């Protein structure tokens, strides 16, 4: 009943890739929104072939 077993730390699989994937998307959201900030994004008639 002993307060060094009544809990588990939390899974270090999901908080571990809590901060790999946080900086991922960050990094990509910004890096990538620095540069899509001016243009760029039509879609549509440039999504991947031009039509």
């Amino acid at each position: 009943v002993q307060s060094e077993t009544v809990e588990p730390p939390p899974p270090a699989q999901l908080h571990f890739m809590y901060v790999a994937a946080a900086a991922f998307v960050l990094l990509f959201f910004v890096g990538c929104g620095v540069l899509l900030s001016r243009k760029r994004r039509r879609q549509h008639g440039q999504l991947w072939f031009p039509e």
